[PDB]
């Protein structure tokens, strides 16, 4: 059973990235995973189907739906936008929206109202997570942990970044990349196929820095 979300939830799963960006000490267990999510909504369904049935796997497809889930939090009913998904239960997705609600109150009393580009819902957030997968996938072709290398070309080529989002954790990040191509191999694929589409065309600065990223992945 495979989670295979289309198009339509690209806006949501780049959200949850954006929300662990923002998250002071943020917990990156899940990062890999959300990043593989989010590559999959660009691919969308159809292709990402094809992708693993092409490369030999068996694919139980499960249709990604954002639905509307009511939890008592601090004895206050709230209402949360979640994702149908296998492979991340709803708690898991809620605790992530509830700790960067935490952090973006600090934001709020630290500088007052926040700048596009230092929130949650910045286009982006995705990418920059994509950033990450990038290296990982160089030092898994390269030869079995280049993660020091990982770490310190990350704090150089995303600087900016890194100075736009406190939970842009390199160390954490790149271990849940680790952690997913390891245990599941056809993440790989995934990845691979949404690079060579990506490297095609965009677009924004973030855009331009995972191409180069992956060019880098075959040459000089
Ligand atoms: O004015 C806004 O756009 C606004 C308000 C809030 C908030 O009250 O947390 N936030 C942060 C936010 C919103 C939804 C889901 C997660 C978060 Cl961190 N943005």
């Amino acid at each position: 059973s495979i989670d295979t979300p289309n198009y339509d939830v690209q806006k949501h799963i780049n959200k949850l990235c954006g929300m662990l960006l923002i998250t002071e000490d943020a917990n990156h267990k899940f990062t890999g995973l959300i990043g593989m999510l989010y590559a999959m909504s660009r691919l969308g369904r159809e292709d990402t189907i094809k992708i693993l049935r092409d490369a030999g796997y068996h694919v139980k497809a499960n249709g990604v739906d954002v639905t509307t889930h009511r939890q008592d939090i601090n004895g206050k009913e709230m209402k949360f936008e979640v994702l149908t998904l296998a492979s991340l239960t709803t708690e898991i997705q809620i605790n992530i929206e509830i700790e960067s609600r935490k952090s973006y109150k600090k934001m709020l009393k630290e500088m007052g109202e926040v700048a596009p580009e230092y929130r949650h819902d910045s286009p982006d957030c995705g990418m920059i997570i994509l950033c990450i997968a990038a290296l990982v996938i160089t030092k898994l072709a390269a030869g079995r942990s280049g993660l020091t290398a990982v770490i310190r070309r990350a704090n150089n080529v995303l600087k900016n970044e890194m100075k736009r989002y406190k939970g842009l954790l390199p160390k954490d990040i790149a271990n849940s990349f680790y952690e997913v191509f390891e245990k599941h191999p056809h993440f790989i694929d995934v990845f691979v196929h949404f690079g060579i589409a990506q490297s095609s065309t965009g677009g924004s600065r973030v855009e331009g820095i995972f191409a180069g990223l992956f060019m880098n992945a075959y040459g000089l």
